[PDB]
């Protein structure tokens, strides 16, 4: 008998009618809206990545790195920027899904052992947050955040958030002051995750909340935003990721899918990676493979 829509899927908390069906966010089906359509997808908590290879201003050194049989890759693109002190990298954010609290996720790979380093990371708004706005809290000592990279890691999350909104084009300055050990430090990308702890779904009073909010850091579902590899998640991770990408997203997103270097129109569901035709890469399968060449009809070849 009872409604029990998708916290995340649906718009209303009960069903209309005598059917059972639930209100649906867009390309959000079942008759709780607890299902992505064929054709869409839930993006990955690392979806919003930025390759420092891809990045503007200052010239730098592009460290290409080929796949090897082991596949996994640890890296996205065609590899990393070599980043030496004094330098900087600039990443031009635009077309974020909504307006919250970003955890900025740096992937770097180290040159000598036991190497650390000193970075800084600057927000440019191209305008005065808003008072209406839900990022009108906002002030300059928000916008610039220190890091340190430690030895023996991969990845560092910048020890406060940032607040961005829809619709708008920033510039994210990633400055590096300093760096040791016992040719500066390899970048990989900057990932801007989506920090859902923040959701009512989760953040919420009612007893249903705070069971979402316990089960969700019990097994570290947030972990999916890390590295570029995916390990298997714990089975309960999976309908509160569905539903907390959901209320990011607005449903589910179309697979876009390139129509050349795809084998179809339909990607997979969880993180919509497209299946590509020989030689190409990338989750549309929009480019090829690093050493690899003549995209087309056939894929690349090497
Ligand atoms: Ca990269
Ligand atoms: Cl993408």
């Amino acid at each position: 008998r009872p409604c029990d829509c998708d916290v995340g899927g649906a718009l209303d908390p009960q069903c209309d009618e005598a059917t059972g069906q639930c209100r649906c966010r867009p390309h959000m089906i079942g008759r709780r809206c607890e299902q992505v359509q064929p054709g869409y997808f839930r993006p990955f908590l690392d979806h919003l990545t930025w390759e420092a290879e891809g990045a503007h201003g200052q010239v730098l050194e592009v460290v290409e790195r080929l796949v090897t049989n082991r596949e996994t890759p640890s890296w996205t693109g065609v590899g990393f920027v070599r980043l030496r002190e004094g330098q900087e990298v600039e990443f031009l954010v635009t077309s974020l899904p909504r307006a919250m609290d970003y955890d900025l996720l740096l992937r770097w790979e180290p040159q000598v052992p036991e190497q650390w380093a000193e970075l800084e990371l600057v927000v440019q708004r191209p305008g005065p947050v808003s008072a209406h706005s839900p990022c009108g809290h906002v002030l300059p000592r928000d916008d610039r955040i220190q890091g340190m990279l430690h030895p023996n890691t991969r990845v560092l999350v910048f020890p406060r958030p940032v607040c961005l909104e829809p619709g708008l084009s920033y510039k994210l300055k990633l400055k590096l002051t300093g760096t040791g050990g016992r040719s500066g430090i390899l970048i990989d990308s900057l990932v801007l995750q989506p920090h859902v702890l923040m959701l009512e779904m989760f953040s919420g009073g009612d007893a249903a909340a705070l069971e979402r909010r316990t089960t969700f850091e019990r097994y570290r579902c947030h972990e999916e935003g890390l590295m570029p590899s995916k390990t298997p998640l714990s089975e309960a991770c999976v309908p509160l990721l569905i539903s907390a990408s959901s209320l990011v997203y607005n449903g589910a997103l179309p697979c876009q899918c390139d129509p050349q270097g795809s084998l179809s129109s339909e990607c997979n569901p969880h993180g919509g990676q497209c299946r590509c035709k020989p030689g190409v890469v990338g989750r549309r399968c929009d480019a090829c493979a690093t050493g690899y060449y003549g995209f087309g009809p056939a894929g690349c070849q090497a």
